[PDB]
């Protein structure tokens, strides 16, 4: 577990992420000027819940595909048994997607980028999931308030996926080794960038599971009526 090896792993994970980040940050930031008009918003609000459901499910599906690309590029992930590979992804894919979403959230006006423009939470009114969506904005907002960086997201989400405590793992010790290495990389880098203070400010991991389990419950309902 050399120092050079540790720095190599950091750069690897950050490369893997930059290659699967789906939307470039500079594009997202540039678009913050572009906001949905009152009419446009009303457009989304008139759609049935099932319309918005199909739209968001496709958005979610395409996102999770990028998280799969990312995981497959994490050192040592592909060398796992196919069982553990599926366990980890089914258990952490949604969570990763949710963390990535803070890149699309603008904390200055509480708006999220969605299909070409930024819009508030009223945008997703049709779903009737105001409770949950408000929770998604709050999570993004707190991460956005920390000025979460691309590399930080890459290393955090790598740790979300590679969880040796996931029920159903067969080669558990094999993942434990992966988890340790990544955690060493994540903390070494926070220090190199003088950002280790965010660790106390980070939302608890349980809340990441609590917000996704609430979220994953709705998906089971919306399919298929
Ligand atoms: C807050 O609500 C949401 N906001 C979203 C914001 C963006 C996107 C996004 O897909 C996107 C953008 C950037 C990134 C990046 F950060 F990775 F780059 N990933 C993904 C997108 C938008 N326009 C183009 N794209 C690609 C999807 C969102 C979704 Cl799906 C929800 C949502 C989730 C669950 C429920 S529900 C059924 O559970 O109630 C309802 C709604």
């Amino acid at each position: 577990a050399s120092l050079t090896e540790i720095e190599h792993l950091v750069q690897s994970v950050c490369k893997s992420y930059r290659e699967t980040c789906q939307l470039r940050l500079e594009d997202l930031l540039r678009q913050r000027s572009n906001i949905f008009s009152r009419e446009e918003v009303t457009g989304y609000q008139r759609k049935s819940m099932w319309e918005m459901w199909e739209r968001c499910a496709h958005h979610l599906t395409e996102a999770i595909q990028y998280v799969v690309e990312f995981a497959k590029r994490l050192s040592g992930f592909m060398e796992l048994c196919q069982n553990d590979q599926i366990v980890l992804l089914k258990a952490g894919a949604m969570e990763v997607v949710l963390v990535r979403m803070c890149r699309a959230y603008n904390a200055d006006n509480r708006t999220v980028f969605f299909e070409g423009k930024y819009g508030g939470m009223e945008l997703f009114r049709a779903l009737g999931c105001s409770e949950l969506i408000s929770s998604i904005f709050d999570f993004s907002h707190s991460l956005s308030a920390l000025h979460f960086s691309e590399d930080e997201i890459a290393l955090y989400t790598a740790l979300v996926l590679i969880n040796a405590h996931r029920p159903g793992l067969q080669e558990k010790r094999k993942v434990e080794q992966l988890q340790y290495n990544l955690e060493l990389a994540f903390h070494h880098h926070l220090c190199k960038t003088h950002r280790q203070s965010i660790l106390a400010k980070l939302p608890p991991k349980g809340k990441l599971r609590s917000l996704c389990s609430q979220h994953v419950e709705r998906l089971q309902i919306f399919q298929h009526l």
